[PDB]
């Protein structure tokens, strides 16, 4: 509808698949190459559908802060036979808070759905379902059921990936261009 | 739920594009050859729809008996092809609403879903420095464009985008009496 949805967009028609562990259906953002990220509550493991095409899993790693905190990004590189569109230049290199940021979220339950979530805080520490999650960007949207790994983005930036909410707010991990430096 | 769904039955069926002088607006037809669409699209005698050339037999700019803008136009247009008739999913009052999606359909964002939530009766707008009634309203919390879009929710076609003010979004109702 306007130029932050337009930017939205084209992250979306290029960089995301649908992929698929026995937790459920999310998207999944690609950044390069054949490396991909996903909520790490996915529990990715050896085998993933990815468009609903059976593919190995060449590596998957959980990442961490170096305090040994949990940041629920799991960076995994697909066994598959097309490389993404490189957008590592549209991740921020540093921790911020935003203006005007939209979620979108591409799955066959919530098939390009785009949402303006508003403002997003950095909002740090965060009890994600129990377990001590650091790097949180928060929006006041609520968000629901379907839209983990939904990718946040404003106008030139891919800031993070959505990972959970509490009814009023919604709450994503931070990308920074320093996870998937190669 | 079954929100998506049904945006999406609409959207397919019922959404067409719209190019006036003014660029491209997301227009819904309603049945036989008669579509709405925000009255600042200014719509002339010639419309473009989904790229093709189209006689505008009538524009009315709708307006309530309290002689009050109500910011839709009501277009008859000269093609062949026929709406699926839909005014069996259109509101006879005035209604909040929950769990809606708005449906933006252009060349530049083709079949685009934009759930918004909940939707009050928001009433009377100054728009643009014209009274306006029957205004519904969402949060919206980004300036957008002017090419709107369809607002539906599980079982209803409850109005179209018609403007914002970069936190709140606003629809015009539709009614099930504009079309008897």
């Amino acid at each position: 509808m306007g130029p932050g949805f337009d930017f939205a967009q084209a992250i979306m028609k290029k960089n995301t698949v649908i992929a698929r562990t026995e937790k459920g259906e999310f998207t999944m953002l690609g950044v390069y190459d054949r490396v991909a990220v996903i909520p790490t509550h996915a529990s990715v493991g050896e085998i993933i559908y990815i468009n609903d095409v059976e593919t190995r899993v060449l590596d998957a790693c959980a990442l961490r802060d170096l305090t040994d905190t949990n940041l629920e990004i799991t960076i995994v590189k697909l066994d598959r036979n097309q490389k993404f569109r490189d957008i590592r230049h549209f991740l921020p290199r540093c921790e911020d808070d935003y203006n005007d940021a939209v979620l979108s979220v591409h799955t066959s339950k919530f098939p390009n759905m785009y949402i303006p979530v508003g403002q997003v805080t950095n909002y740090g520490f965060l009890n994600l379902g129990g377990t001590p999650t650091h790097r949180i960007l928060m929006y006041n949207f609520p968000t629901r059921a379907g839209q983990c790994g939904g990718v946040v983005t404003t106008t030139g930036k891919v800031i993070g990936i959505h990972v959970g909410g509490n009814g009023a707010q919604g709450f994503a991990a931070m990308l920074l261009h320093s996870y998937f430096t190669d």
